[PDB]
């Protein structure tokens, strides 16, 4: 169909990219946890020759298969990848990664939250990115860390050259109803950081979430109202 792919569309296992803009792709996994299988995305930015990668596609086995569909649809090294919070949907595949020659990253506070979790743990600390607002370069993107939602250390990504806002975890599709997995999260200060990426980004055409569909800047909205509905019942 050429749509995005969805979570009954994709063995655990398997890999898809979904082409978002020039240079710009996310990629699509499916995982087991808790007895649930659910979908993830992340993203790959063209870097001139070289692949920069946000974040695993949840587990060692499917960030394999993620390594392989690459080479197979584009053809280029992956060469550092960023990681946008420590859950495993974001990390786990790290060591695949590492062993393959990628250089990986994620801020300290990320770091220290993947090792207490038993996570894999980046290699690289990422600076710059400890107050909420604060942004830096990396390749072809933005870091932005716009405050505690999702989690304490979750991060959001632009792509200058395309307008396209990952959001990561922090961001929730359209047709959500909860506001998903809030083990970590900060419902109270959840709105704020999304008002913040709001203020920060008002040019994104494209939005990007942690899992789920794509659209437009009417995911952030939507996000601040669903993660309300679930703090407040
Ligand atoms: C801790 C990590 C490894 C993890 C494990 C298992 C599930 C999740 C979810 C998640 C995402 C979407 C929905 C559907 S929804 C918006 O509620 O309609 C649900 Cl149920 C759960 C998330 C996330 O929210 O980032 N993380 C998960
Ligand atoms: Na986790
Ligand atoms: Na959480
Ligand atoms: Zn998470
Ligand atoms: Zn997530």
């Amino acid at each position: 169909s050429g749509e995005y792919p969805t979570v009954n569309e994709i063995p655990v296992g398997e890999v898809r990219l979904y082409q978002i803009a020039d240079g710009v792709w996310s990629h699509i996994a499916t995982q087991s946890f808790d007895g649930a299988v659910y979908p993830s995305n992340g993203l790959i930015v063209r870097d001139g020759d070289e692949l920069l990668l946000i974040d695993t596609a949840w587990g060692a086995k499917n960030t394999a298969a993620l390594l392989a569909e690459i080479e197979k649809q584009i053809g280029l090294p992956v060469t550092r990848a960023v990681s946008t919070h420590f859950h495993d949907d974001r990390v786990g595949g790290v060591d695949v990664l590492r062993a393959a020659g990628v250089a990986t990253y994620a801020s300290p506070s990320t770091r220290r939250l993947a090792e207490a979790e038993g996570n894999e743990i980046p290699t690289h600390s990422l600076e710059g990115l400890s107050s909420s607002g604060d942004a830096v370069r990396f390749g072809p993107v933005e870091l932005f860390y716009p405050g505690a939602a999702h989690s304490t250390d979750n991060l959001v990504v632009y792509v200058p050259s395309a307008n396209v806002l990952y959001g990561g975890c922090a961001v929730h599709e359209l047709s959500s109803t909860s506001a998903g997995n809030v083990a970590d999260a900060d419902l109270a200060e959840w709105p704020t950081s999304v008002e913040r990426i709001q203020k920060h980004y008002p040019e994104a055409e494209v939005v990007i979430p942690g899992h789920g569909l794509p659209g437009g800047l009417d995911l952030l909205q939507h996000t601040a109202n669903v993660v309300k509905a679930h703090k407040n019942r």
